[PDB]
């Protein structure tokens, strides 16, 4: 398992996902693209999407935060933690 999540300090949609991921006790690896544009633009190569947040789990992309919420609550996120 390798949960990654792109975040930005000045981005509340980013921090939204952290209330979820903390509620679910998830072992994410947070990528602040506030003080960074390198790994930011590495994200843009990972998925083609420019915006944050974006979650990746074992190099498979999710989508946005609402996408993750549904992907969690449906049980797509949860069993990949194993
Ligand atoms: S909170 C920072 C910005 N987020 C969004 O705009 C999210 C948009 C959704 N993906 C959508 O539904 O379209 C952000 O990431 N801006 C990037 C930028 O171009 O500055």
């Amino acid at each position: 398992a390798n949960v990654e999540i792109y975040t930005k300090e000045t981005c509340p949609y980013s921090h939204r996902a952290k209330a979820l991921l903390s509620s679910k006790g998830v072992s994410f690896q947070e990528l602040p693209i506030d003080g960074n544009a390198a790994k930011r633009e590495e994200m843009i190569k990972r998925s083609g999407r420019t915006t944050v947040p974006q979650i990746f789990i074992d190099a498979q992309h999710i989508g946005g935060y609402d996408d993750l919420y549904a992907l969690d609550a449906r049980g797509g996120l949860d069993p990949l933690l194993k």
